[PDB]
């Protein structure tokens, strides 16, 4: 019920996992759907995207997304797709420093939209680079889901609530 693979980092301006069609069809990945990444640390849970720059068992994601999932270069992890996933009606995050939240406060023009761009799957305590515009990103951690779920999925609807 999932695959090995070997992580690969980039700098792609996302938080998502990028795979080979290969792995898409392997495991037979739904839309939105979850994927846990299962090592010898507690799992984590990623959304995934169809990698445009592949075509076997290679998981690419962003350099700094990766490392604050406990992630390195090289080393093999298991992706556990998620047979279902609760769909987010609030999430409330707050940025990961001071100067995270000063940065927002004059970066702060339609944070949701850009969140759903670059992020679909949250679990509590994440923490990522969120790019507010070409030149700036922000690093947030996710405080809470609701309805309560070890992990949830971001919709357009969903009611996004910063603390500083």
């Amino acid at each position: 019920g999932g695959a090995v693979v070997t992580v690969a980092f980039t700098n792609a301006r996302d938080c998502f996992l990028h795979l080979p069609r290969r792995l898409v069809a392997q495991l037979h990945l739904l839309q939105n759907q979850a994927i846990e990444v299962a090592s010898d640390h507690q799992p984590t849970y990623l959304s995934w995207v169809e990698g445009r720059h592949f075509n076997e068992n290679v998981a690419e994601i962003n350099r700094q997304v990766g490392q604050k999932l406990g992630l390195s270069s090289g080393d093999q992890v298991f992706l556990r797709p998620c047979s279902h996933v609760v769909s987010c009606q609030q999430v409330e995050v707050e940025p990961l420093s001071a100067d995270d939240w000063e940065i927002l406060e004059l970066h702060a023009i339609s944070l949701e939209q850009h969140l759903l761009d670059q992020i679909r799957i949250v679990f509590p305590k994440a923490v990522v680079p969120i790019w507010v515009d070409q030149q700036t990103y922000i690093f947030i951690q996710i405080v809470t889901l609701m309805p309560a779920a070890p992990y949830g999925r971001l919709e357009t609807n969903t009611k996004l609530l910063i603390q500083p």
